[PDB]
């Protein structure tokens, strides 16, 4: 199963750095969202979400092909909550319908990634559109309740490693768990729409008690108000994850460069780009635009 990038017709760096504005302005705009976090972590979730269906061992899911837009992976458990994302993205969708599903859903996660301060994240366009039977069954994105063994299982299928497991985790500094969507409640720390490394000074600094939450699901809590899940926890039970933990707690500037590399890799799972495809492109924030 081969899936080729293909750039959708005629367009160049210009076209997608115009889709990033829009994605980055509305997201300065629409700034009530979620008590005022805005939408850059549920941007950030839904490109992970529909990137973490990938299976390796046969190319099936991924972000390619788009299919989140069909109702199966739409109304998955997993997802719930990521129609919010869905529905900022409508309107940039319609100012811009040139471009694919999957592309559209990778690029607003790397606009809200870098728009709250985060590394730059190389991104390539070329996602294509595919039908609705080519949709994953539920069930390919991960579980919460589990431990460190579940965890490094888990993302062998999405052909992570340890280092990328503990970069692409460090997303979790951003926005909050919801007991609706999840059975989990809470923020995991007090700096949660822009982007740093506070998930690792976290796990190591505050004093976690393990308490159950309204819906009678296990979480890690702290007296400051934050909470780990499970899975959050088990980066720092777990003796290989924790060095790399304390490795991300102790250099800001290492954690960016991974997570960047990291986050580029889970967005491209499963597609293959031609030797002549455009080189990877680096989008200006507003910031350095002057908007
Ligand atoms: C073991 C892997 C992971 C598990 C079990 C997991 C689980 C969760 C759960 C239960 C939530 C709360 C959803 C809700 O209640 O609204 C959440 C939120 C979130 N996750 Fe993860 N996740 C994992 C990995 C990742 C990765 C790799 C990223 C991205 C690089 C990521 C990004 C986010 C973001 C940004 C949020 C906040 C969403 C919001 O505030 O709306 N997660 N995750």
């Amino acid at each position: 199963l081969v899936h080729v990038a293909s750039v959708e017709k005629g367009r160049s760096y210009e076209d997608f750095q115009k889709v990033y504005n829009a994605i980055a302005l509305k997201l300065r705009e629409d700034d009530e969202y979620d008590n005022y976090i805005g939408y850059g972590p549920v941007l950030v979730r839904l490109a992970w979400h529909i990137s973490g269906t990938w299976d390796k061992h046969d190319n099936t899911g991924g972000s390619y092909g788009g299919t989140y837009r069909f109702k199966k992976e739409f109304n998955d458990p997993s997802n719930a909550g990521l129609q919010n994302g869905f529905k900022f993205l409508e309107p940039i969708h319609k100012e811009f319908p040139w471009i694919s599903s999957g592309d559209l859903f990778s690029l607003g996660g790397v606009t809200a990634v870098q728009e709250m301060q985060g590394p730059k994240i190389p991104w390539r366009c070329g996602r294509v559109d595919t039908p609705e039977d080519t949709t994953p069954d539920n069930g390919r994105l991960p579980d919460a309740d589990k431990d460190a063994g579940y965890v490094r299982t888990f993302f062998q299928r999405l052909n992570m490693n340890d280092r990328e497991v503990v970069a692409l985790m460090g997303a979790h500094a951003l926005g909050k768990t919801h007991l609706k969507n999840s059975g989990y409640e809470g923020p995991g720390g007090a700096a949660n729409n822009v982007f740093t490394n506070e998930f690792y000074l976290n796990l190591l600094n505050e004093d976690w008690k393990l308490e159950k939450n309204d819906a009678n699901n296990e979480q890690w809590d702290s007296k400051s108000g934050y909470m780990m899940l499970p899975t959050d926890y088990s980066l720092i039970q777990d003796p290989k994850y924790l060095s790399i933990v304390k490795e991300y707690a102790n250099d800001q500037d290492k954690f960016f460069k991974d997570f960047s590399k990291a986050f580029e890799k889970l967005l491209e799972n499963g597609i293959t780009f031609p030797k002549d495809a455009p080189s990877p492109f680096i989008f200006k924030t507003l910031e350095e635009q002057g908007l």
